């Protein structure tokens, strides 16, 4: 909250990007991070690291759109050490140990909510305490920006286009780009005539306890817990109370799970869940009415 700083953090993975980015359940495979010294209005060196996936497959898109060359990506570090050396890399370039603060700062939901979080839990990675909480900056943009596009309209291009800065894709590859953009977005931003603070960030549920907020789960394995679901959709926040494992007209469990999330946003983003894994079986991920979690639980 009020942090000294904010790193400009952007995800890649093995397959698509955009909107559709961690919809596919295909692994990160590279990191791209810019701080941003928010009282000085200065940004450092852009990094990178790679990640060598536990699947070396690119899908053509991801190829074509981020020109990442797989021989180095197969020389890399795994998530685990990815993420340490991330992590170490922010300390020692912000001075942590002398008592400064950051933030993740994201283009949009997606890089925080449906890559790291759920790519950590499935490889039993301990995602350091950073990655609980981050500024969409998107979401920032809109509360500082008069007359900008609807909060669903908005990417690193609309943002840029809009503070009239070129966009650094005609010279930049994939992911550097928008690191470097974003960076110039924030300065824009904290500096006149729009004056932004950054405040109190958005969270990551970690523990756990209107029909366009729930979900319908189908598939869980009989030794399924309410654990074990709240994992499966690790990375969003549910409601309190807001899992549940259903029972059928015999009160044997029915493989069914009920979620109810605390947006449409975080349904949304479960919706596309849709099929990804809970070990090797697929987990489907339905719409579901308000109406059945009130006797759920």
């Amino acid at each position: 909250a009020s942090p000294d700083y904010l790193v400009v953090l952007f995800g890649i993975t093995a397959g698509a990007t955009g909107a559709k980015l961690g919809s596919d359940e295909k692994e990160l495979i590279l990191l791209f991070w810019k701080v941003v010294d928010l009282a000085n209005k200065k940004v450092g060196q852009l990094h990178e690291v790679l990640v060598r996936p536990d699947q070396l497959e690119l899908t053509e898109d991801c190829k074509e759109e981020t020109k990442i060359d797989v021989e180095s990506l197969s020389s890399a570090s795994q998530l685990d050490q990815a993420l340490r050396q991330f992590n170490q890399s922010v300390s020692n370039e912000l001075n942590i140990g002398v008592g400064t603060s950051f933030c993740l700062c994201t283009d949009g939901q997606l890089h925080v909510r449906q890559i790291l979080h759920p790519e950590a839990s499935k490889k039993n990675v301990l995602l350091p305490e950073c990655f609980y909480s981050f500024f969409d900056l998107r979401k920032e943009f809109k509360k500082c920006c008069p007359g900008s596009p609807d909060i669903d309209k908005l990417d690193v291009a609309t943002m840029t286009e809009y503070l009239n800065f070129e966009k650094s894709s005609s010279v930049s590859r994939y992911g550097a780009s928008q690191v470097e953009d974003m960076g110039n977005i924030i300065l824009a931003m904290i500096s006149e005539p729009y004056n932004h603070r950054f405040s109190d960030p958005e969270r990551v549920n970690y523990k756990f306890e209107d029909d366009n907020t729930v979900v319908r789960a189908r598939g869980l394995p009989w030794q399924s817990s309410d654990q074990d679901i709240a994992r499966f959709f690790k990375g969003l926040n549910i409601a309190k109370g807001g899992a549940a494992l259903c029972l059928n007209a015999q009160g044997r469990r029915n493989g069914e799970a009920l979620v109810r999330f605390v947006s449409e946003e975080h349904r949304d983003l479960a919706l596309q869940r849709h099929k990804h894994h809970m070990g090797t079986r697929y987990i489907e991920v339905y719409k579901a009415t308000g109406e059945d979690f009130l006797k759920i639980a």
